[PDB]
């Protein structure tokens, strides 16, 4: 059966490039892959249900970025992929800027065979110990809106 | 601040032993610990609600250890956050999925909060490989239901779906 | 084929109890184990060559504590166990008190399928960040002779 | 002090990509990095001896990244220790074993120094499972010998011993 690896951590944690590390292993192994993102080729989809459109009978790897943005229906969708022998690799955020769990990421962490926690550089103190995202301006965006911080700095800042 | 470590995996994956390894590091390092379990031996306080923990944590407590977290109220998520913010490291061990492969919610919340996650494997009861990630029930389709070998077996995904 | 897991870190890192976590998985799985230590049952042996005396045709797990003290001949001995389908789990020290590599542990880390790095509590600063052992009085012994420290404290102390 | 992370595994296990993920974290965090490679693109300095590194590390360097460490002189062990003691985090990627399953000594020394070790898997060239841990040579029984797909293949232990 397939194995599920979940990569997670705050923003600016190298999660996408880490997921791409796995994509490269499969392509190098001459294995068929399917890559997804929410709204080589990454298929932009909106619902998890839509992945079965793009999965082939010889698809071996399925890679999903930004999993926080998907419906929790992804849990059961991933489970079925695993039961078919398809390896799944997911990246996304574990917590919101309010330190509430992203529900979909949480379900996947529970399902995972392996979990990789990535850290970022703390925006405030400059150490390689950042595990949280602080919001400074669901809301898409980047360094103009979110910074990565350690727990100590978060608490000093909010 | 404190870090949170979560140890998870199916039954029979040596999760309690793993947690006790960490208790030991703090016991050898001269630090006050609190060990808790829900309503596995070193003087664990038995507690019903997570907020009952505050009572047992003194000003010099440096580590808080919690077994079988799947049985705790999800309000554990906020209680753990508070300890972390106070500089208390927390180590948790629990089951990640039920026998029906549904997530345990308290466990899943703590997984999202964790700084480090240790996923543990068990021996597959049917095939005997070191690859079992799921717990199958074998003697009631109730999700919360105490027991040992007489009621639950650890399996890999393939043997799970074969036995289902 | 077998898989090799190596547990390592400084003294007072919970390495023995972690190795025993694995021993318990096999015994619970009703699997035959063989446990070793250098000079349930742990067989006290002096050389790696002596392990083949105690390994059965249905031995599935082989557990080796204090691997720093074994001859580097253990590398090839472990390799052959793996090729036979026997899972191997080893614990021991990565560095001496002078921060020189323990040669046998180093060879095993290179062979390992999984490496677990354990930390201890720093004797000087009290944080859970100790990765080194400082000597304060090959030389067997314990807390009367060695303490665990973080790199910063080691360097302050030596 | 600085921490050392070592990424290792056989060929085709995405080790360089893994290392670049860490380079990125420091690039997004506004910190000076130094990337090095022996005599894989972001402006890596090409160096013959490890001690040639000192030249390229300025007073505000917070991370030092080294690809293909198996090719460096073992005197890298002492050079890395010095950076760590100076508060510079170091990330290293290299092969753990030769094609004959002998350890690479520079890699093994750094493995013992590491605070964190990331073991990476490749796809097995023969069986196609996500479980390959070894590199087999397929086109000279020399241990140090440059090449790609034309000369080395990644395999699991079973397929290695089958092809041997
Ligand atoms: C941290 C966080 C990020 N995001 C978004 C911002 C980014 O576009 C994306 C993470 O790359 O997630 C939220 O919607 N909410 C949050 O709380
Ligand atoms: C797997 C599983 C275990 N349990 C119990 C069995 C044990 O008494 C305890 C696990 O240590 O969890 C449940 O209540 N439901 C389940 O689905
Ligand atoms: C750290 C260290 C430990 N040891 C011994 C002390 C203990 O008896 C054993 C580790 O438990 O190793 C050495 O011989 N040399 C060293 O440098
Ligand atoms: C596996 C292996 C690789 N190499 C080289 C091949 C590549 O040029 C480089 C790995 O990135 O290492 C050796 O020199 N010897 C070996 O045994
Ligand atoms: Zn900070
Ligand atoms: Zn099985
Ligand atoms: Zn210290
Ligand atoms: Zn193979």
């Amino acid at each position: 059966s397939g194995k599920l690896t979940v990569i997670t951590g705050p923003m600016y944690s190298g999660k996408t490039t880490e997921l791409l590390s796995f994509v490269e292993i499969y392509k190098l192994g001459k294995k068929k892959v399917a890559v997804f993102k929410p709204k080589v080729e990454a298929h932009v989809i909106e619902r998890p249900e839509e992945m079965r459109k793009y999965i082939e009978e010889d698809t071996r790897g399925v890679f999903i970025d930004e999993v926080q943005f998907f419906n929790p229906s992804l849990f059961e969708v991933v489970k079925d992929l695993l039961d078919r022998g398809i390896d799944v690799f997911c990246a996304g955020l574990d917590l919101t800027h309010k330190q509430n769990p992203f529900e979909t990421t949480a379900l996947l962490l529970s399902l995972a065979d392996t979990v990789i926690k990535k850290k970022a550089v703390c925006h405030r103190c400059g150490e390689y110990n950042a595990t949280l995202t602080l919001k400074v301006a669901i809301d898409v965006g980047g360094q103009e809106k979110y910074i990565a911080v350690c727990r100590d700095c978060y608490n000093t800042l909010k």
